[PDB]
């Protein structure tokens, strides 16, 4: 380290003291840097003290005196950045470090003060709700951040080992989420989170800490390297295999977290990640929940479609997909619907043409439901009732029983809640599954009218008034069925009415989007607005409304787990992505998608990756959206205009798109000219060349879905090109004619960067856009 001294002599020729700057800037921590270097050299020279003692220079005595006085002060607060300077300078001290260390940790851990309540019942957490700001953590060094990380990790380990019901501090988990962003503390960070911290939290059987960490990973993690994501998926599956999870709150959390990790697997990470888990396929698959396996198959479909993995082949054998799909065939016999199967790659269709498992008839299901209905109305001994209707391995029809009960008696006796409590969370989703088939068969056979509104009202009361099923769980189990024709139309009609006939979801969605913002790194008052929402719309998870409306009112006092981030609106979102894909897959239900995006469209403000979602959607459903330009327009305008408040002007769409194609159609679709395409590719060549104004405003890539500005430019350019109403051949020919035809605005001596951007753009587009290069080669060969 000694060669830093001649560098300091080169950069700092001075005669006198260098004045102390203003402490109320973060960048003033950059002004003190060479003195912190000198302190770090002195503390190393303390070993063999007189041998090579390092005196402070004459220029740096003033800053050293300021640091000495500020350490000597013991009235120290977080209002300025003096605390950061003290941590940075004395991070290499044994006992001189603890004086700022406790000073900033005690503000976020919150010992002594009070216990503040998390929502539900029986939740109490430590007092502190305000986390460290981002500029403070950015103005520490790496060693201060490593020490803060290791301190917080030991605190959570200790509170895990204390078996306490006092939950973790909100400021603590917000700050820990903000600190796992930094990939330069990597071996102490996410690597330790998944390799060390989470297995020990599972080992001590906490479930209080485990739920916080799964919630933080679902709602506060942005850039995770993919092998950590697949390792965490494996750990979620082993967790769901064990832990006797009658806790609906824990099982719901782990299932929604695995659903959030499957559908956000990027399109090019799938093959190099899943070739490492090939010999052990069971580790990364669910064995009981079918819906996660279906989500994994759909992610495989769009991943091998977007990257075009299967061209140059037509046999699924000899590939890594065959082992995964075979191990999903065992543990989950499930047959995909035709409208859904028609969108797959070829070899997936050839695989799913065979391995078709037959299913039960509609009338046999109706007869079985009526058998258990008469058996409920006849038998009367309570423990035999509870044991028979929850026999494991019996055909699960209990939610259909409840449907028929409150269809006409309009109440439930005391015993049904006891049966539900003895069923548990794991079998209950099988009951929701058969209930979904029963729903679509009975809704198909029901005469539409006032009986239909009676059925939709009792389904709504089953969801909200009685809290038997969570909304996203029910909609996921409806949308992932295998029904054909008008039965599929009835199922998606059920989903549209269930989202749109009552007020019970539109109220929560509107109230959440009007009063919250997605930039959680810029917010310090998150827990206040979180408690405002969870007061105003409480989320009950252990059958609370059913426990109230049972005629001897059974008082349950089961403990809830910590909830800092989670609610129904932010648990509905991946299911809403899957549902929008289902509405695009089926033809005659597009008006339901229009009204869904009109009502619930602003909820996409909180989608962690909207542009990648649009790219995957328009890229995978391009053959379907070829002739429905209005629907594709409505989708991209809803998803983008949901975000027009947070993100700056001109972040995604070009202004000349905003001025022309934001109009309705009068049978004059705006056909763009060559200046438009020259502007688009100019934006990409200017982000990739590096430009100081920059055609896009600059964001914080630690917190986006795109790692660099170039990937952002490329994805929003491809979304804008696919969102046009002009067909693929004209867009591809116009992109080629940017460079092929003679053009001003495209400078000579800069032509190779323009050809580079055309290569990146037209490669990232679907098949009918980049197929035109073959026609141009044929045109010049002849």
């Amino acid at each position: 380290f000694l060669p830093v001294m001649k560098l300091f002599d080169l950069l700092y020729p001075e005669k006198e003291y260098i004045p102390v700057p203003d402490i109320n800037k973060p960048q003033s921590t950059h002004a003190f840097a060479m003195t912190c270097i000198w302190i770090h050299l002195n503390r190393k020279a303390q070993n063999d003290n007189s041998k090579l003692q390092i005196p402070i220079p004459h220029s740096l005595r003033l800053h050293h005196e300021f640091l000495q006085q500020s350490l000597r002060n013991k009235s120290l607060q977080m209002n300025d950045y003096k605390i950061a300077l003290l941590c940075n300078a004395y991070s290499t001290n044994s006992e001189c470090f603890t004086l700022p260390m406790g000073a900033l940790v005690e503000t976020i851990y919150g010992n002594g003060i009070m216990r503040i309540p998390l929502p539900g019942t029986n939740c109490m957490a430590s007092g502190s709700i305000t986390p460290l700001p981002m500029n403070l953590l950015d103005s520490l060094t790496v060693h201060a951040k490593m020490s803060l990380i290791h301190s917080i990790a030991t605190r959570v380990i200790k509170l895990a080992h204390a078996k306490s019901s006092v939950a973790l501090a909100p400021a603590l988990v917000e700050t820990y989420s903000r600190l796992l962003v930094y990939m330069e503390i990597e071996s102490l960070g996410i690597k330790g989170f998944i390799s060390q911290l989470l297995p020990t939290v599972f080992k001590s059987h906490a479930w209080g800490i485990l739920h916080t960490l799964l919630e933080m990973f679902s709602y506060r993690m942005h850039h995770i390297q993919p092998h950590y994501r697949v390792q965490l998926l494996s750990h979620l599956h082993t967790l769901a295999a064990v832990a006797q999870t009658n806790q609906n709150q824990l099982h719901l959390c782990v299932e929604s977290t695995a659903l959030r990790l499957i559908t956000a697997l990027g399109s090019s990470e799938v093959q190099p990640q899943f070739t490492r888990f090939l010999s052990d396929p069971k580790t990364v698959l669910s064995a009981e929940s079918e819906e996660l396996n279906r989500a994994l198959i759909l992610t495989l479909a769009r991943a091998t479609h977007v990257t075009d993995f299967f061209t140059g082949s037509d046999s699924i054998q000899g590939t890594w997909c065959k082992d995964i799909l075979q191990t999903i065939m065992s543990f989950t016999p499930h047959n995909w619907a035709s409208h859904t199967l028609s969108c797959f790659p070829g070899p997936l269709q050839a695989f799913f043409k065979q391995n078709n498992v037959p299913q039960e008839s509609r009338f046999n299901l109706k007869k079985n439901v009526e058998e258990e209905y008469r058996k409920w109305k006849s038998m009367s001994n309570e423990n035999d009732i509870i044991t028979h209707f929850s026999m494991q391995g019996s055909p699960p029809l209990f939610l259909c029983l409840l449907w028929k009960m409150l269809l006409e008696t309009d109440h439930i006796n005391q015993i049904g809640y006891r049966v539900l409590e003895r069923i548990g969370a794991r079998a209950l989703v099988a009951h929701v599954r058969t209930f979904a088939d029963f729903l679509v068969y009975e809704f198909s056979t029901s005469a539409g009218g006032q009986q239909l509104n009676k059925c939709i009202e009792i389904l709504n009361d089953m969801v909200w008034k009685y809290n038997i099923v969570t909304l996203d769980r029910l909609i996921l189990c409806l949308a992932m069925r295998s029904h054909e024709g008008n039965e599929a139309q009835v199922c998606y009609f059920i989903i549209q009415l269930l989202l749109l006939k009552p007020n019970d979801f539109r109220n929560r969605v509107s109230d959440f989007v009007k009063e919250n913002s997605p930039e959680h790194w810029l917010q310090n008052d998150w827990h206040t607005k979180h408690m405002n929402y969870h007061k105003k719309y409480p989320e009950k998870l252990y059958f609370e409304g059913l426990a109230e409306q049972v005629d001897p009112p059974v008082q349950i006092q089961s403990p809830y787990l910590p909830i800092y981030f989670g609610n129904v609106c932010l648990r509905f979102l991946p299911v809403f992505d899957i549902v929008i894909h289902r509405f695009l897959e089926l033809l005659p239900v597009s008006k339901s998608l229009e009204t869904l995006l009109d009502h619930l469209g602003g909820l996409y403000k909180f989608h962690d990756r909207p542009v990648t979602y649009l790219y995957n959607t328009l890229h995978y459903y391009e053959m379907h959206l070829r002739d429905r330009a209005f629907l594709k327009r409505k989708l991209v305008h809803a998803i983008i205009g949901s975000l027009k408040d947070n993100r700056p002007q001109g972040w995604c769409l070009s202004d000349t798109y905003l001025k022309c194609a934001m109009n309705a159609r009068e049978e004059n679709p705006w056909v763009p000219d060559d200046t438009y395409y020259c502007r688009l590719i100019g934006r990409l060549v200017d982000t990739m060349a590096g430009k100081s104004p920059g055609p896009f405003p600059n964001c914080d890539w630690r917190f986006n879905e795109f790692p660099n500005p170039a990937a952002h430019a490329l994805h929003v350019t491809c979304v804008e090109l696919m969102a046009l109403a002009v067909s693929g051949k004209e867009v591809g020919n116009a992109l080629l004619n940017v460079v092929l035809k003679s053009q001003p605005l495209v400078p000579r001596e800069n032509i190779t960067a323009w050809m580079n951007a055309i290569g990146l753009i037209i490669t990232a587009l679907p098949e009918p856009y980049w197929i035109v290069l073959h026609d141009r080669i044929v045109s010049v060969i002849s």
